């Protein structure tokens, strides 16, 4: 694979991919085409070439997938910071873990 970049800076995404699983085809693509725009890649869920895994934890509960470890699946957070710092954030800051949040969809009770 040919590159072509000149200069003493790196993306914080340099070759490496995002998956995106939850949000809608909408806040999706924004993530899709920002990675790239960064200096990343994005693949369709399911894909192994994929390196980073980052899932909707507050609508998403389990993956549709069983993913190998070598696989770091994230929050949303992860994606979004490191582009607003532009730095590739640590992933056991934002490790999914399946976490439940209240509150999912309809407040009232």
């Amino acid at each position: 694979g040919s590159s072509g970049s000149s200069g003493f800076k790196v993306p914080p995404f340099q070759d490496c991919i995002l998956s995106f699983l939850g949000f809608s085809d909408e806040e999706k693509h924004s993530m899709e085409e920002m990675t790239e725009m960064q200096g990343g890649s994005y693949l369709p869920v399911g894909d192994e070439r994929c390196t980073h895994l980052i899932v909707e934890e507050n609508t998403v509960k389990d993956l549709p997938f069983e993913p190998s470890k070598k696989l770091f699946v994230v929050k949303q957070e992860w994606f979004w910071g490191s582009i607003q710092m532009d730095a590739r954030a640590g992933e056991t800051m934002y490790l999914y873990e399946k976490a439940n949040t209240p509150e999912s969809g309809p407040s009232s009770g």
